[PDB]
């Protein structure tokens, strides 16, 4: 049977290629799939489409997302030096970085091959898209699912390949229920209920039904959820404050931030805590808690993906967690979403890749 191939590219700001001691994520990232685009597509009858993906789908469209932290009471305030305060989400035209149908014919393989990037956002360049920025491996997963789902049948081989530094910083919420006595952890528990093998969760038990903006747990800025939600000054110990101006200051209280003389103090916005908590009270869970991007995404992997059947392999670029994530927390997440534990592979790896691959080809 013929080959139908999704290729998942992480142009997360982490990939830059100044990054970790100029590793050359995207570069590097960028030549591997040119490569496989060409490996798969020697045979004429096999399919490739490209999802190049950071904080949302890079395919051309207008997106949006939100950013900075927050007063006592979740009121939102940007503390950049370059930025107004009130700039709290940002809304942008995405570069078009994808190909989204399946294709075999030869000049869309080259539009395709075109649209790969060799670089990611410099919190120097663009700095509007360097906001768009953030690893949000979940969605990118469940659009590549889309198009095989969509687009191929269950006779035809079906592989995601997908290549990226491992660690996701943006994910969808899973839907806990506050008003319940069911504790957390037995909500979770019946989640895992749901799926044969209990590794995963199904998408009707995440919050997708509203734009991303406003629904998305993490901004880019982690791998882990904050159990501390007070931001600290930098290095330090002690929580970090926003002075509110003179000429500024009954604007703000109008508007109706957490002024203590004449100090905002700062919290993360609540989509980077650690959760569940009651969103009256604000309590955390005393049971079941989220920590880290990796486990709703590997749930979500293991819930929807997996079952599917088809081959998912993942390829590290130059990885050691950055931002909040130790090394090895970043290859078990990457292998944690790929088929077997032998189809992560490190691009240094030749030969996993090759081995792997050697299958179709
Ligand atoms: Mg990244």
């Amino acid at each position: 049977q013929p080959l139908d191939v999704v290729v998942l590219l992480d142009n997360s700001n982490s990939m830059n290629n100044e990054r970790a001691n100029n590793s050359q994520r995207a570069l590097k990232a960028g030549e591997a799939v040119e490569k496989l685009i060409d490996k798969i597509t020697s045979n004429k009858d096999n399919r490739v489409a490209l999802v190049t993906y950071a904080s949302t789908i890079f395919d051309g469209t207008e997106a949006t997302v939100s950013k900075g932290v927050a007063d006592q009471n979740g009121k939102a305030l940007n503390d950049s030096v370059s930025w107004d305060y009130h700039k709290t989400t940002f809304t942008a035209t995405t570069h078009n970085y994808s190909y989204l149908n399946l294709t075999n014919d030869a000049n869309e393989v080259n539009i395709l091959k075109s649209r790969i990037p060799k670089e990611a956002e410099h919190i120097n360049g663009d700095r509007t898209l360097y906001q768009f920025g953030a690893t949000f491996t979940q969605k990118a997963l469940m659009k590549a699912n889309e198009i095989l789902e969509t687009q191929s049948s269950n006779a035809r081989k079906k592989l995601i390949f997908h290549v990226t530094d491992g660690v996701p910083t943006m994910s969808y919420a899973i839907n806990f229920n506050p008003y319940i006595s069911t504790s957390y952890q037995n909500q979770f528990n019946s989640f895992l209920n749901k799926i044969p093998d209990r590794s995963g969760i199904l998408q009707e038990d995440f919050i997708i039904n509203g734009d991303d903006y406003q629904i998305v747990k993490g901004d880019g800025e982690s791998f882990k959820l904050f159990s501390d939600r007070k931001v600290p000054v930098t290095g330090g110990t002690t929580q970090a404050a926003y002075r509110v101006p003179q000429n500024q200051l009954s604007v703000m209280s109008n508007e109706g931030y957490a002024i203590n003389s004449g100090y905002i103090y700062l919290y993360w916005r609540d989509y980077n805590w650690v959760y569940p908590f009651d969103p009256k009270t604000k309590k955390v869970s005393a049971t079941k808690q989220i920590k880290t991007h990796g486990e709703p995404t590997t749930l979500y992997f293991n819930g929807n993906i997996r079952p599917k059947g088809y081959d998912i392999f993942t390829v590290g670029i130059g990885v050691n967690g950055d931002p909040g994530a130790t090394p090895l927390e970043a290859e078990k997440f990457m292998q944690s979403i790929s088929s077997k534990t032998e189809n992560y592979c490190n691009v240094d790896d030749t030969n996993c890749i090759y081995d792997e691959l050697n299958k179709y080809f």
